[PDB]
């Protein structure tokens, strides 16, 4: 596909929000979660999850301009 | 079917927006859901469908000229 | 029934219409609302309905050939 | 009742117009319609809600000849 | 990514929040229910898995500016 | 009851179709839908359902003749 | 009441057609709905209660005459 | 009140018709609607309000008479 | 039943696609939710389960054929 | 069945996916779950479990090509 | 309150049918639905909830008296 | 107020058929109704709900001429 | 209760189905359900539950007359 | 009960596959299941109890139509 | 019972499967499974467990056959 | 058809300004209208459609063009 | 198009309106109705939809210059 | 875009009002809803959004005014 | 933010209720539901997090003056 | 706090209430359930905890009042 256009602006904005602040946010607010569930039931399991989970949010924009061109 | 006609260009703007801008729009918006929702879920399966569903969105366009000829 | 007439012209461009070209941005739309739905309940069940719509519409022609002789 | 008279030639081309080239084109806009009301709803029961409406204007002359004689 | 634009004070705030006064309530927490658990069951193991997720607690911003650059 | 009349070939065309193409149409979409809905969730229990109103669909113009002579 | 009279006849056609053809017709078209309905969602009390509804069709004509003298 | 006079032939033709062949007409056209609305949706309850508008049909002279000397 | 008619051609799209591209596309689907679900809790008895879901697809079209002639 | 058609593409890309980087990753997922796990209570045949479930994985193509023709 | 008038009639087939046919078709009909949900869910509890559900109906007649005199 | 006048007849027929035969007409409709959906979803608090209505109309005459001197 | 009148026919009817081929169909589907759900977890119980279910079917005439008169 | 009727064929069709193809697959998925939990806790006992379910599955017809006349 | 019919083909390749490659797999599976426990507690009765689960698989078909005729 | 004439002037005035300045002010107001209603209700996909008419608007003069001569 | 004529005042005023007072007034009103329907259900999804909607406005402008020339 | 013009008094009202005492209202609601919803499940996580919720609405004004200059 | 203004009179309400006559209501709901859930099973933990909720709420007005200026 | 205003007569009543009458029927069903309980697993650490909650309850109003002022 094409990165221009009409929406090239919002498309840009939006793959650089995903690795940039909104994406920390969430990755932070996923910590928190892990955190504060750890306190009844301990479970770092969760936080490999989350870790996998920031990964796949760091490749993001590549999987989604690999599948669509 | 025909692809050109008086509704040509907008048949032919459509099918480039799929896998364009606005395809990708939408591809980081999943994105985005899936990175929010597994704050307190975490769930990589949905993102296995999201790339499905991105797959998916990549042969939009030929599977409707397969189907409407 | 006859395909000609007063309105053959009129008929021969729906029939040829409904697989053309907006026969393509109809299905095209129901791929982009497809992807939309998609970012917060993703559910590919809807892909498959509307790939069984677009068969429906590929032989609409047909169909409508053979109640209306 | 008698097919012919002063009216004969107008009872005969709405006949035959009914499975003709207006009914073929009615039935062309039911099948329009469903796949445009299907981008966001999918729904392949009006689908079959129109092919049997389809089915009625086929028998649309031989019914009215059976009830008005 | 960028920590700055719209949302950099809120990942600012996040990202002290993690390792400040949000962060040590919830270690406390983790270790009054440690301590509480281990009334009928004493299990000191559990003390320790608190410290490894406090630990990754001290890394958490660290690691996220890893993964989301 | 009669199946002649005004309204024979209608529910001629409708009891041969409830075995016909349009009934193994449904009975097939009944058999994606097992198949899509088994990936999450697998549960052949709703085969032998759909398989139960196969042998109903099957069955169904003779239900309707007995109930209405 | 009295079944004769200058709608007698149309009062005739309709007790017959309410187990004729129409009436099977409309029972047809509860079974398609049956089988339509049960593709998504599988439920066979449906088609019971449609074969209730076509037994109260075939008394249809004696609980008038009877509500009706 | 007087069933007879200038227009006690009126009256008494629309009593008979009543519980006659208008009434059961109308009754039967209340058991078609019933039949042709349960095929989306059974519902068998109108049934139930069907045959009390009947019951009440089949007293409406008696009600007329009663209320109206 | 009859597999030709209107929509003859719509049944046998749907009869090779049961063990075609989109058949076996949701047999993907469905190995490919059992990996994922066996990283936490390994069970190879859905696998099995997979299998036998594949089978019943296999002979999905000379079910629906034995029970709707 | 056949292997090519409107869906030939996301065919041919998720079984090449089910050996590949996706599923090298979920295999990847179940080795670290097995290493997790074997913290506090060590257990080596989880390891045989999930080789198996990688070999039934290598070998998800072939059932499928062999179940679905 | 009094059972005559220009409404007896109604109120008396009312009381009547409510322990008549229409009560007992009802009860059969609470019979039906508990034996079809017992197949998946056998639950004879809700036998229990019928049984006291018909003895209500045979006394309604009675709690109609007593409360409107 | 004064239940004499112009109008006492029509108020003292109204406050004597809240009681009388329209009265017990309805408290049979919501037997009749309650027993009805009791079918599917088997509901005995509905019951003690007319039974609750049922009081408050045997006391309406009473509550009007409380509130209507 | 009176079992004839304008309903006594499909009360009648009801009454024989019962225990007729409907209650047989619905048994041997409660027979069905339980020894598909007993291949993964074997239950016996249910299968005298089922057995209960069915010497409540074949009392349920009995009962029903017995409630209401 | 009669095995007749408009639903005749659906309980004969049923009754000889509780016995036949359907029962058979269904006992053949119990052998499995035991094979298959016997792996990790070999239990021949469930084996026993699936023979049992299986002598009752062949005993199921004359069950229901004992207790079902 | 019958070995034919619409689940013919199903039915047969379970039986086949049994004692075919699935049934070698599984059994495979129970001797890993017992040389794998048999590191830590050595114990060859359940090796002779396992053998007899394999000589009830080898008779499963001929079991089934002879309890569902 | 031909653009010229007496009405030339107004025609080429309304092509311009269907892009031009009455065009942009009536998409501008459909996205005040989307930003709007999306304070209550967030629906980003009311912003597709706008989209979509935009495209519509901006080859309006083309269609108009090719299906009037 | 051209952004002049009778209209430019009207086009220039709006398009500097979507970015100005009204749209920063439209885009507190999200923010004002995000925090008011967090108070019952807190939804911080919501957030990010509004901060999307708020990209699109600030590039209605732009796209609709480019969609309308 | 410019803060000035006929809306610039309620856009500074606004966004005065986001940080002042509406704003404080709404998060002394959601600190009430926490504190009410605790009282049969206690969950300070939903505290923890509330606090986030707080913040994003602190910095409600500089999003709206990066995103719509 | 600022305290005062049209709302500051309710604001002011809201903050002295929070630690007022309604925040120890809330706060004795607490403790009653803790003291009845803790009659079957007793849980002194939920104490302790009614504590901590009761040491948020304190806390509120302080935490809602410092994210809200 | 201020325990006075429109709300300091229900909070009076709780607190009262917190070691009145339905404190102590709590209380005394803890008991209860404590020997209910024993009859099967004498377990008198139970009891303990019975009384330790009992003296929290005792607590439970200088508890909120020290919380919140
Ligand atoms: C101020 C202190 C720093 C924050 C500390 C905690 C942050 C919260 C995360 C952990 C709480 C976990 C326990 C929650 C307890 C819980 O049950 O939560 C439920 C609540 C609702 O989430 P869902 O809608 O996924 O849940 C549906 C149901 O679960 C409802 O209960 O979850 C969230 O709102 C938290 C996720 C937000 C995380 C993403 C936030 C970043 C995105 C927004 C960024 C701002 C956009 C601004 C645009 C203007
Ligand atoms: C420019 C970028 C490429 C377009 C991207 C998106 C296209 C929109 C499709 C997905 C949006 C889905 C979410 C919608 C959200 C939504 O709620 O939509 C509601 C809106 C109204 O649809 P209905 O009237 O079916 O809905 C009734 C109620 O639902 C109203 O809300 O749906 C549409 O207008 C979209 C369907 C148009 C699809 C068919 C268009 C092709 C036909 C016209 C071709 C041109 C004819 C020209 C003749 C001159
Ligand atoms: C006042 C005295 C000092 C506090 C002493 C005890 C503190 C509680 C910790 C130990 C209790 C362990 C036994 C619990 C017994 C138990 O079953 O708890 C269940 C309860 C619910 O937790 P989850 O939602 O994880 O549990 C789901 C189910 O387990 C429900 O039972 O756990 C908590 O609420 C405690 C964790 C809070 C710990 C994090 C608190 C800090 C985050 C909030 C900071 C304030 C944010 C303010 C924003 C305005
Ligand atoms: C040609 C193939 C054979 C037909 C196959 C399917 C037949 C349709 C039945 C199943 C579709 C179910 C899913 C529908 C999806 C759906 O939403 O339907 C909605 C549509 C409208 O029904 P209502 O007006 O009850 O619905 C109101 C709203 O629900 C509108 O959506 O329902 C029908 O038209 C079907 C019922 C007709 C059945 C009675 C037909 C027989 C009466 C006419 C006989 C001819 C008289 C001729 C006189 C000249
Ligand atoms: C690109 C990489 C290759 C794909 C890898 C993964 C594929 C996904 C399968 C495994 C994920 C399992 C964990 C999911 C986690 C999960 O919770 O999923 C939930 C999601 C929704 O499924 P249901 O609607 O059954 O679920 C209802 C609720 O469970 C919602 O959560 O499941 C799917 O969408 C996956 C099934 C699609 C499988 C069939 C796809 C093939 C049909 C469509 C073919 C295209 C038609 C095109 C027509 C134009
Ligand atoms: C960054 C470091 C490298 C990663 C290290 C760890 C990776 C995680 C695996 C081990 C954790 C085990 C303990 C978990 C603790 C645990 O309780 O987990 C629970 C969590 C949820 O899994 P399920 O939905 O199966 O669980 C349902 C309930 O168990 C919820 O608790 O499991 C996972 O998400 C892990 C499986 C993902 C493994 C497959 C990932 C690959 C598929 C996606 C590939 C990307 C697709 C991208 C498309 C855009
Ligand atoms: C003949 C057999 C004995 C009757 C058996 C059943 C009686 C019906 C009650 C139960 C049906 C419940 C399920 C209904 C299913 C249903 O959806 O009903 C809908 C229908 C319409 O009611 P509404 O107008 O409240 O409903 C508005 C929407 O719900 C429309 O669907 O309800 C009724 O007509 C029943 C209530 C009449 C009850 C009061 C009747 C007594 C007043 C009239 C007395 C005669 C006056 C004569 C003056 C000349
Ligand atoms: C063709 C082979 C012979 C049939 C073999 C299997 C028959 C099915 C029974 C066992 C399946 C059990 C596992 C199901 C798995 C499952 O989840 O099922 C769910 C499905 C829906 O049942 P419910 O509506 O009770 O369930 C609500 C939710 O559970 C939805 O999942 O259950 C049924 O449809 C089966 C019960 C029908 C049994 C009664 C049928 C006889 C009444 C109709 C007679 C015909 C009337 C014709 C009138 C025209
Ligand atoms: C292809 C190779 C031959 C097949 C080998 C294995 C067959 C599977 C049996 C053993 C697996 C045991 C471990 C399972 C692991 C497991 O957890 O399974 C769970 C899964 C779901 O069963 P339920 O719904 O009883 O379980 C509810 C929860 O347990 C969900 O996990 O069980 C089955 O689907 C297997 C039973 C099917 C057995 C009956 C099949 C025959 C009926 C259908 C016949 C076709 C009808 C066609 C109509 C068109
Ligand atoms: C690649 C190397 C060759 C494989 C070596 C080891 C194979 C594993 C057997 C011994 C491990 C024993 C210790 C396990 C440790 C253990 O705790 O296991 C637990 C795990 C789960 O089994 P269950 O669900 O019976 O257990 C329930 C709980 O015990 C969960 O822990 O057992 C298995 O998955 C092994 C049985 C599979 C054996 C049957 C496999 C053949 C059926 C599938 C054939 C493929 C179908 C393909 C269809 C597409
Ligand atoms: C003074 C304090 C500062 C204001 C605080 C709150 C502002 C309101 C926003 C949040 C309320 C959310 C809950 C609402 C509850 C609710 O149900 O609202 C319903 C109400 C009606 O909205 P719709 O017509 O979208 O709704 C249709 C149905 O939902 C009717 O209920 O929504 C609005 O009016 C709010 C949106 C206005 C937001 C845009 C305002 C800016 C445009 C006008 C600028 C002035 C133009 C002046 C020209 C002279
Ligand atoms: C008179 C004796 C003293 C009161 C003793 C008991 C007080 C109740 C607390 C313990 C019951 C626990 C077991 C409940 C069993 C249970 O299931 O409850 C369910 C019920 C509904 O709560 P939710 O809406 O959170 O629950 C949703 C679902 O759980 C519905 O079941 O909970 C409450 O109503 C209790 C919380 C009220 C506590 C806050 C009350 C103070 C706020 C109002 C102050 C007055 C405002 C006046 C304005 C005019
Ligand atoms: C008449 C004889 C004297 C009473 C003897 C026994 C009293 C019961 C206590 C011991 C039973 C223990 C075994 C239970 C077996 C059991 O499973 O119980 C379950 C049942 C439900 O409790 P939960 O909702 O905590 O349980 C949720 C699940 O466990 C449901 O099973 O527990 C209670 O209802 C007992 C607690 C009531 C104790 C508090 C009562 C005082 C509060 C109400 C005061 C009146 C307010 C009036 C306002 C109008």
């Amino acid at each position: 596909g094409s990165d221009d256009g009409a929406f090239g602006d919002i498309w840009a904005y939006m793959s650089e929000a995903l690795t940039g602040a909104p994406g920390k946010i969430i990755a932070c607010g996923m910590l928190f979660s892990v955190a504060y569930f750890g306190v009844v039931k301990p479970n770092l399991g969760l936080a490999l999850v989350s870790a996998l989970m920031m990964l796949v949010m760091a490749n993001g924009e590549k999987i989604i301009s690999s599948f669509l061109r």
